[PDB]
């Protein structure tokens, strides 16, 4: 159950997209000391909703509370927005975004740095990126899946760094999670060639330690078992002719949106 894109979806995922990056573009300037991942997220929501027209996806789905999910330091994803949780010089954090509009799903994150970063923190968020982009470039009809994890894998694992193996990319589009899933890492039991019209996320997450996780008792958050730093960069792509196009790009991407192979 692959489902692939007709020209008329993809231009209603573009639409999707380009939203979802432009949150992400817009919290920017908000992103500082002392500010709490409560007001980030209510920023956001009013935005989407006021200012955008559009729909988080994220709210309600499975239950969620909030807009966005906003992922500090340890905390590997779905970390919940609070009030109460207040960001300090030195911090790492993911926002991850996911709007509907017109029904077509846009799912994208990015690392921010807080106030004066660490060098662990910088190395760690440059690392994730760089793998996110290898796995872009690998990107082209009639390659498997498999290859990609793999790259990525070898890649992160050669910095000293740790690809978490739980948490996955995953097809996209009417529905927010569909097929496939794009493993990070090298599986044997990976087994899925590519074709143009399909259209998926690609969302490495990356332990400065171990690549052991767990599940805290919310229920949603989850953590590093050593407590090393994690991170994550997301993307929403569409499989091309000849490569692939990058719907969630932001000004900031030094990628190019459309990547081509001859
Ligand atoms: C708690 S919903 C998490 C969804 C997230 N935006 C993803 O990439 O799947
Ligand atoms: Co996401
Ligand atoms: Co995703
Ligand atoms: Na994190």
């Amino acid at each position: 159950a692959i489902s692939i894109k007709t020209p008329e979806d993809i231009e209603k995922m573009r639409v999707a997209g380009r939203l979802a990056a432009e949150v992400l573009e817009m919290i920017e300037p908000y992103v500082k000391p002392g500010v709490s991942t409560g007001e980030l997220d209510r920023i956001c929501n009013d935005y989407i909703v006021n200012e955008q027209h559009a729909v988080s996806a994220c709210l309600g789905y499975h239950g969620y509370p909030k807009s966005v999910c906003i992922s500090i330091n340890e905390v590997v994803c779905h970390g919940i927005p609070d009030d109460a949780k207040l960001l300090k010089d030195g911090d790492i954090v993911n926002i991850d975004v996911t709007v509907i509009k017109d029904g077509f799903h846009g799912d994208t994150s990015k690392m921010f740095i807080v106030g004066k970063p660490t060098i662990m923190g910088e190395r760690l968020c440059r690392i994730t990126q760089e793998s996110l982009y290898l796995a872009l470039r690998m990107v082209k009809p009639g390659i498997n899946l498999r290859e990609i994890g793999a790259a990525i894998q070898k890649f992160v694992e050669a910095e000293g760094f740790s690809v978490v193996r739980e948490y996955c990319g995953h097809g996209i589009g009417q529905g927010f999670h569909e097929e496939p899933q794009v493993l990070h890492y090298d599986s044997r039991e990976t087994n899925v060639v590519l074709k143009p019209g399909m259209t998926f996320t690609i969302e490495p997450m990356v332990n400065a330690g171990k690549k052991e996780i767990r599940t805290m008792k919310d229920g949603w958050t989850v953590k590093t078992k050593d407590r090393s730093l994690s991170a994550q960069y997301e993307h929403t792509i569409v499989v091309t002719d000849n490569g692939c196009e990058i719907l969630t790009l932001r000004k900031d991407d030094t990628i190019p949106a459309i990547i081509s192979h001859d």
